[PDB]
């Protein structure tokens, strides 16, 4: 423990942008990450386990592996009991919602599908009217794409390869309903993916890896922003260090209590770390819990009532259609999506749907979709002092508008093609729409509500939030490009005016 000029909590998108720019500005910066640095070959010689061979590396402190959502019917057979371990993917269970987040250096960039998508400017303008959309679209979004290593699939290869048959089938089906598809830019190197298919390089996307990490191809933040931040000479990263409490010191600045653990979860030390500038990049869940805890235990008593509010799951809904026998989706499906259905017009019927691959590795005729919808419902994180946890006050009926929007779009597709939903992919009960999970948690510390328009926490100086907690519950697309671009805007301004 001791003093560092700047501390960044977490190592996801908001954190990584912040630390790079701080380091470039000459500010010595310590990043504290509760998960691991994923660079140690494991028992199979790989850093990460695949989706057909999950082991303790797959899961943050659970005692059994779980099938990727949509896949239980085919992948429960590979599940096994495991030791609780500092694995890469954390299913965080709240009363009526399960939020999936990455744990490690790089955060959700380790486990996500790589999809780098800019929101519709008119929707950005609706959700954040206090922000200048011009600089976002002409400066920050381009900067983020370049630093993230966003790239584009070759359309000829896409059209030919067996690995994207699943995507072409849904494109054809959607077309019969008058719905168009879009190619989705990615941080997975598509050139690498071609060479995987050709047998020239080790497979990752083409070997059923994504949600527990990619051993190859995916340019997660440890390779992009965080590598650059380390390269400044002004940034260091301490792992298996979880920030528990934040206080304003009597002499200025912030002090943190930080627990260091081993990979089995044993407590090794509790350290006090202080700083001048404190940046929260612990995610929608993590940053919001730190601040509700600090307000409600009296260590940051001047936090406002908007801390904790305004959470939403980005309208996330999963659903699946049963194809006709003559439309097999293939046994070989790249684990990186390449196409979406863009039916998003900012109205309440809007849907942006990823055409999602399935990992079963045999023909199932199923088409899987992750829908992103416009649902005004929000939840609130409240502090439970008894257990020292933020609890998310969301109820499953709050996803009814999301279900309704997703169903209306997929009903069109089913009507045009004479197909039906699958009802058995998410559990025993007939359920065509998974409505109590989230991959894209947004809000809790909303920009302009809990913070100023650059993420400065209201009530405090030199205290910043940088991450998905800033976004008001919805962006209409996969969120990380927006988190990244918004973090570029925010840290630039903070450094210029405050540092
Ligand atoms: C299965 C899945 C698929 C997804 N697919 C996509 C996709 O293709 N495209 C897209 O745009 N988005 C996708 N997402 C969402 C995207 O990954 C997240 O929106 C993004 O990672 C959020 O960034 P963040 O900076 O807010 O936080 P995170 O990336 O979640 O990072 C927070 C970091 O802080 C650490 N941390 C938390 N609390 C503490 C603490 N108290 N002390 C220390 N460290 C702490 C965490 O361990 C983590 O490393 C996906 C996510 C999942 C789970």
């Amino acid at each position: 423990g001791g003093y560092v000029p700047a501390v960044v909590i977490g190592t996801g998108y908001g954190a990584a942008v912040s630390a790079l720019r701080l380091g470039e500005a000459g500010v010595q910066t310590l990043m504290l990450e509760m998960g691991q640095l994923w660079n140690q070959p494991g028992p199979d010689g790989n850093i990460f386990c695949g989706m057909l061979n999950p082991d303790k590396r797959s899961s943050w402190f659970k005692n059994r592996t779980e099938a990727p959502l949509g896949s239980f019917l085919w992948l429960d057979v590979v599940n096994r009991n495991i030791d609780p371990y500092a694995g890469v993917l954390d299913r965080v269970n709240y009363d009526q919602m399960s939020v999936y987040v990455g744990r490690g250096v790089g955060g959700g960039s380790l486990v996500n599908g790589g999809m780098a998508v800019e929101p519709k400017r008119s929707y950005f303008e609706e959700i954040l009217p206090r922000v200048d959309s011009s600089e976002m679209y002409d400066r920050y979004f381009p900067r983020a794409n370049s630093m993230l290593r966003v790239n584009h699939i070759d359309t000829k290869w896409f059209e030919d390869t067996e690995w994207y048959k699943f995507a072409r089938v849904s494109r054809e089906q959607a077309g019969k309903a008058g719905l168009g598809t879009v190619f989705v830019p990615n941080v997975y190197d598509f050139g690498y993916m071609q060479r995987e298919a050709a047998g020239e390089v080790p497979k990752s996307a083409l070997a059923t890896e994504v949600i527990y990490g990619n051993n190859h191809g995916k340019q997660s933040l440890d390779k992009t922003y965080l590598a650059a931040a380390l390269g400044t000479g002004k940034v260091t990263i301490q792992t298996l260090h979880q920030v528990k409490t934040i206080r304003q010191t009597k002499d200025g600045g912030y002090a943190l209590t930080v627990e260091q653990k081993d990979t089995d979860g044993k407590l090794l030390a509790t350290k006090e770390i202080s700083c001048r500038y404190l940046f929260l990049g612990a995610g929608s869940l993590g940053s919001t819990e730190l601040l509700v805890r600090a307000r409600d235990t009296g260590t940051l008593p001047n936090l406002n009532s908007e801390v904790g509010a305004g959470w939403g799951p980005n309208g996330n809904i999963m659903t699946a259609r049963a194809n006709h026998m003559w439309n097999p989706t293939g046994a070989h499906q790249s684990s990186i999506p390449a196409l979406g259905i863009d039916a998003w017009d900012n109205s309440d019927s809007s849907v942006w749907a990823e055409i999602a691959p399935m990992p079963a590795g045999l023909e199932t005729w199923v088409s899987l979709y992750l829908a992103i919808t416009k649902n005004p419902q929000r939840g609130t994180f409240v502090y439970d002092a008894a257990t020292d946890r933020a609890k998310l006050n969301w109820t499953r009926d709050q996803n009814a508008p999301a279900v309704n929007a997703a169903k209306a779009l997929f009903d069109r597709i089913n009507k045009a093609n004479g197909t039906i939903y699958r009802y058995d992919l998410f559990g025993t009960q007939l359920k065509a729409f998974a409505d109590d999970f989230c991959y894209h948690p947004l809000g809790g510390c909303v920009l302009g509500k809990a913070t100023d328009d650059y993420g400065r926490v209201a009530g405090y100086k030199n205290l910043y939030v940088t991450d998905g907690s800033l976004i008001p519950g919805s962006v209409g697309v996969n969120p990380f490009v927006t988190i990244t671009a918004l973090a570029e805007r925010n840290v630039e301004r903070i450094i210029k005016q405050d540092v």
